[PDB]
């Protein structure tokens, strides 16, 4: 009977919205220090995101542009996050790809875009080099600091200015 | 400045949803003869339907599934309809896809599901061997009849009923 058989989600776009929709609202009154999000145009899953780089930080007097998109997953599943502009950073890759743990394994659905840019805020003043994206970015923080402080500076100034 | 950068649809699925709810009133009013069509479940987007053999036909007495699923970009594009039970046609193959234009290249945003399955009752009535999907079903339905239609009066007890 197996043999006589031959060989996109409604409720899950509907809770996605409505929380994308809150989020919305409330990033826009109480946004991160040194960020502004929200959505590109029609399309409510696809944000834009400009972070400047944390003062004090070798990122300072950078303008740095993130794409955040949801899929109808969410927040059962983070949101995809990604550096558009370049920035040389043991944690985050050519393809813009941030490894801090809420955007992996430790996403929870009570987290908000606004906690997650908060961190990633917190990931430019203190980078990971327990957990690398660039290897030779993170062994160079660890043995040649000085080094790595300048092509920060040099990679901000070149590409996010 | 290209160097300066690194290397789900809102707007669809509010329209898809709305055409959706409205089709599917249409069909439980007034559904095609022979044939019946709903949501599987929560889902608007997964429809299941039944297809009695038309009488007359080699599929007569026979009960057929269907699964029907819409994309979000419905109703400009076409909805994916395929057999579950298996049929012997020469226009629907073993993965249950079917040959019929206005699934295809002829898919018009103006036609509805009811007109999908009325227009597939009368494939199997009448098939279309000069666009077939089982070559050796469609050369067997124009050289030797009789096998053909022994064929699939066979495949409708053995699987559809």
């Amino acid at each position: 009977q197996t043999e006589k058989e031959t060989n996109k989600n409604s409720k899950l776009l509907s809770t996605s919205a409505k929380r994308i929709q809150k989020e919305l609202a409330d990033i826009t009154l109480d946004p991160p220090p040194n960020c502004s999000a929200g959505p590109k145009g029609d399309n409510i899953y696809e944000w834009r995101s400009t972070i400047l780089g944390p003062p004090g930080s070798v990122y300072e007097g950078g303008v740095f542009f993130l794409d955040i998109t949801f899929t109808p997953e969410y927040p059962f599943k983070p949101p995809k996050v990604t550096f558009r502009t370049r920035i040389y950073h043991c944690n985050i890759n050519s393809q813009g790809v941030i490894c801090l743990d809420i955007l992996k394994d430790n996403w929870s659905p009570a987290l908000t875009i606004s906690k997650v840019l908060l961190s990633i805020c917190s990931l430019l003043t203190d980078c990971n080099p327990a957990d690398p994206l660039v290897g030779s970015i993170a062994t160079q923080y660890m043995t040649n600091r000085a080094e790595h402080d300048r092509m920060a500076r040099q990679w901000t100034k070149r590409y996010a200015t």
